[PDB]
């Protein structure tokens, strides 16, 4: 019931198979690295999960149950983290193939310039996740494990580590139920690993400046830095 | 002139000699794990930044006029230049062909000893060290061109107008060098450009990793530079 919560939540955050976006898809990408739409769609594609994965985190059972503040830290901290983990787990790494909460589906050239190296970093992610064959209901435990983690300032510390155990015991009852586990849990510092660049990606553009970071994104990357 | 004699003479103070080389750390084949670092790497990449700070700093103190500016002139020409300066001296010290890193110090480190500290970014610091090196710049020529890098316009100056005259000086002891001996050196400046972002996505990384923390001085350069 904790797993069925956690699947509904998964599921209904996600484009369905049907509203997939296929017009701005290009089979064969034109030959000519970096300009003002190219950044312009890297924010846009970031910031187009923001609403998303708020209204995800809310259908999590005991998440609304923590303080409010601590809400908001482990939506900031985990927002990278959980863009690049439904990312990896949506795509289709084996032909490039982006596919992003609105359903919009993106050729990996068509947003290589914005993403800079962390793309081919992510693609390699998904491919080594999709190798694991991670079934929908562990996926629903995995993301939510990956919001619901320590981090420096919660108010609640011990409530989210209490939380975290009801997922991490929800999943490990549903692979015995259907080693392998420890693969799983092992996603979880490779992505806190891969998001490292996504920071220093937004650094770059930061410094570059051809055009700035939409607010909430701002703000999620001064706050998640330790400095 | 007055002026290149005094110039050269702060250039050359500022370096090793070819006699005053510690190969005492250098290891021409050095076995390491890429895309990784110990806080003993990061420990010496800090170091040796310091070190060229400090070095910088008494080098800019013998151009005629530098010491005179106001004090926090001063401070921000070094801050603004630093990065900068550190790469365009270290190319120009360097031993690519060999890939030998030779520092103000007149350390010898190995490209594969730099690889952990410096990441990417010492790879094209070499690169550009080959192509500085292909232009053939002359000591005095050098010696002018990193005193042009420090010696420039920058936003919060006090008195931008006697740092424009000192720049004017020293453009003009160029200009009457290189035609005492009879446009390319000064269209790697962006090259030059691009490598002082790389120094500072690095940092950005190491201060992220944070094994060992910034020295202060490196911290406030870094902070002082990003508008943010
Ligand atoms: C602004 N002030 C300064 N300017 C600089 C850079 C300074 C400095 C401090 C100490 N030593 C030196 N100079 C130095 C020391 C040793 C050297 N060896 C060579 C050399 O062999 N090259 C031949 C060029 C051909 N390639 C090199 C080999 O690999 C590829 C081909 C130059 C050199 C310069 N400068 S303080």
């Amino acid at each position: 019931n904790l797993l069925t919560s956690l699947v509904r939540a998964h599921l209904d955050s996600g484009p369905s198979t049907a509203k997939l976006d296929y017009s701005k898809f290009q089979e064969l990408v034109l030959p000519h690295k970096e300009d003002a739409g190219d950044v312009q769609q890297f924010y846009d594609l970031l910031s187009g999960s923001l609403e998303v994965i708020r209204k995800w985190a809310e259908k999590i059972p005991g998440f609304a149950e923590l303080s409010p503040a601590d809400q908001d830290l482990l939506l900031e901290s985990a927002f990278l983290e959980l863009f690049i983990l439904r990312l990896a787990y949506r795509s289709k790494p084996g032909e490039g193939k982006l596919i992003f909460c609105s359903g919009l589906v993106l050729h990996r050239l068509q947003c290589a310039r914005g993403f800079g190296d962390w793309i081919d970093s992510i693609l390699a992610f998904s491919r080594s996740l999709h190798s694991l064959l991670v079934d929908v209901p562990a996926f629903a435990c995995l993301s939510a494990l990956v919001l619901i983690t320590d981090r420096h300032g919660l108010q609640e510390p011990r409530r989210v580590e209490e939380l975290q155990n009801r997922i991490a015991s929800c999943l490990k009852e549903h692979v015995a139920a259907v080693s392998c586990l420890s693969r799983l849990l092992g996603k979880l510092p490779e992505l806190r690993t891969l998001c490292t660049q996504g920071l220093q990606r937004i650094f770059y553009l930061k410094l570059e400046d051809l055009v700035p970071p939409p607010p909430i994104i701002d703000k999620i990357f001064m706050d998640t830095l330790p400095f």
